[PDB]
């Protein structure tokens, strides 16, 4: 029946937004480049976009502000109440994306300013939120069994993932049919729809304040020496989180390179602002949607029967080897656009059949209740280390550059893979 | 001891925040036209200013938004509690004047219309809040003196207009030092000031946010039938032409202060003056009115507000209200070379404006109008004070705004005539 899916959704829906508000910011990244740095006139290269230190700083605030926001109010926070708790983050990230669309001016640096500032803080909210909080795992699932609890509700960062693409899709598809001007080829000027494009992008990320509410709603209503034993199951945890958000977080960015650089979306100086952003939106919710979310409905029915070890271990071995594959065979898969979508996809098949839904029951079953929550928190910073790298770092070598960087990337990427493959043998399934 | 006048400011916060919020929109007023409505080059006269429309709209949305958010909050908001309406209120105060400060786009029409829409809610907030509280200050308010408490905490809207009048100065001070342009009669580009002014109202307004905290934190830790239509009709239209007559005269003799001045000495006129320091001077002008004029007049209410008592007071200070601004309006023309008398008759009639009527006018109500009824007809008061605010901000500022010299004459007179009326009014309510 659904009141299991009512069950699963009314505690999924903190996943979902948080996986909402944090890629949503993807797609509108060109468009903030194509408006606030294109000048007027002065045409030798493709049309402007953000620099590399603006880019990195837009995408990155938000993973900076949810690590400092959850080690404030994971180490002194506690003596407050889970209510207060959930109150203030829901109103906190509701506020900023509300706030992300407006700004203190009409210069770019003080768009950029506000837009980051809001941002700092919508990820500050996200990283309080602890989205699930322990104890709905602490609950049935680590007593009895982990088979379509945690998977479950897990689902619904998937669905966030859509939903992002589908709202980015369905507002530059509407903006675009009363708005139709020369590609970049032909009138430079007009390819900017500036009066109409500049609206776009402050409603998407201004429709993240809706789920927050939802979920406010949906939840005001519902009332040394073991270190020293345990020992390496302390980095076995902290390096398969961090090996394993290093490669999720850089997937799921660099999609707005990867594609003009591989078929699918053509060239950049051959699109207008708003349909270019339609393109990607379509690319992203057809990979999101044909890949990533067939995972989690996999995983869910396998938990039991594989177990959690050799799932995580063939999951991390796969993604290691696919993405082996698509760097050595870059020149070859330039000219086919075909297999390259599977190629992609795969990769995020085997990401979400693999530890994406596997890590956070990892310190479940495990890790006594003497220190638990020290391990936990601990693994949890890893892991959003491990996302700061990923947005700080591997980005440098993917955002614009050349031909031989993104070979590179890709490389540190597999090798990444195949390091975490080997990490994740000291750790046994009882 | 400090205890009086701690327990006076926890009373008069809401007060001051509200004077505060709808006053301190009148001095960034001349901003807005010098910024977003003067066009490069093709200087032909004055720098150009918001349309009438676009003026009015500004100044009085707020005012309508009070009006509503009363209605709502009054009609339909009985059944949540005082905490739960303080909590709501003062969030929403809050969240507006934060919000007010920040742009939807670069469009001068995107820029007006999220400032109407955020000073909209603003007012709503205001309006939905009953500052003074005479509900838990009615209980008192059966039998003692009605002096010292409320005659003290009502002192707090002076402060406020000072405090809005003395942040624009400060702020305009500040950006002053560092950036320097000629008049308009000299570069007409450079004066606008553009990427330096285009910041100074989004502070001046977004300052408005800290009061709400403030009182949010001050105030969540505190735990009609026939023979009452006919026997007290009378006292109602009373108290209700009475209330209409005072706000229509008290807002417009403020909202209209940034016409009067400079089509009357003090400051000088529009097309020789930079965009940062006229709102500098006007800021000064309206500051040291508001000090030495406005405050006083509280202070000098409190002292013998039972020694003569409440009837004979209101009685006379509508009395000189309408003598000293009809003497305005028909000595306008000799006043015209002369500014020190222009300065020490507004002044003297905004001591006598918070002297008389606006002390008595808001407890009248409570000793009339008996427990069985009394909410309603308080209800009724508030929001023919509101309609008679709405009024005084859509109606004479239509006069005041761009004015033919006539305009102006006429709005005083029309001014005297409805504070006349009011003072004939003021006979249907006796004192006991």
């Amino acid at each position: 029946q659904m009141y299991h899916m009512k069950a699963i959704v009314i505690a999924g829906m903190g996943f979902f937004t948080d996986a909402y508000d944090l890629f949503c910011i993807s797609t509108v990244s060109k468009l903030l480049g194509r408006l606030y740095y294109q000048p007027d006139g002065s045409t030798d290269s493709k049309p402007g976009a953000l620099s590399k230190t603006a880019n990195n700083m837009v995408i990155g605030v938000a993973l900076v502000g949810t690590l400092m926001g959850q080690l404030v109010f994971g180490y002194f926070g506690d003596k407050l109440g889970r209510k207060r708790v959930y109150g203030v983050t829901l109103i906190l990230m509701a506020a900023c994306a509300i706030g992300s669309g407006l700004s203190f001016g009409s210069s770019r640096k003080a768009v950029i300013g506000t837009l980051c500032f809001f941002r700092f803080w919508l990820g500050f909210g996200i990283g309080g939120d602890y989205p699930l909080s322990a104890t709905i795992m602490s609950e049935y699932s680590n007593k009895k069994t982990r088979g379509a609890f945690i998977a479950a509700v897990f689902a619904m960062q998937g669905v966030g993932i859509i939903f992002a693409g589908l709202v980015s899709m369905i507002v530059s598809s509407i903006f675009l049919t009363y708005n139709k001007a020369p590609s970049y080829k032909g009138n430079h000027d007009l390819s900017r729809q500036m009066p109409a494009a500049d609206y776009v992008w402050r409603i998407v990320l201004m429709i993240g304040a809706f789920p927050a509410l939802a979920t406010f709603y949906w939840r005001m209503k519902m009332p040394m020496e073991f270190a020293r034993r345990h020992g390496l199951h302390l980095i076995g945890t902290t390096t398969t989180w961090f090996l394993l958000d290093i490669a999720f977080y850089s997937q799921n960015l660099t999609q707005k390179d990867i594609f003009p650089a591989m078929g699918l979306i053509s060239g950049a100086a051959e699109v207008n602002a708003l349909t270019e952003m339609f393109q990607i939106s379509k690319a992203s919710f057809l990979v999101a949607l044909l890949g990533t979310f067939p995972g989690y409905w996999v995983t869910v029915a396998l938990i039991d029967k594989m177990g959690r070890y050799m799932i995580q271990l063939i999951g991390f071995f796969m993604m290691s080897m696919f993405m082996l594959a698509m760097g050595i065979l870059y020149d070859y898969l330039k000219t086919h656009h075909f297999l390259f979508g599977l190629l992609y996809a795969l990769t995020f098949f085997f990401a979400n059949f693999g530890p994406n839904s596997t890590t956070f029951v990892l310190p479940a079953e495990l890790f006594p209740t003497r220190v638990r929550s020290t391990c936990h928190a601990i693994s949890a910073a890893a892991g959003k280390a491990g996302a700061i790298v990923a947005a700080f770092g591997i980005q440098k070598l993917t955002y614009n550059s050349q031909v031989k960087s993104i070979k590179k990337a890709l490389i540190i990427l597999s090798i990444t893979n195949m390091l975490g493959f080997f990490f994740t043998f000291l750790v046994p399934e009882t």
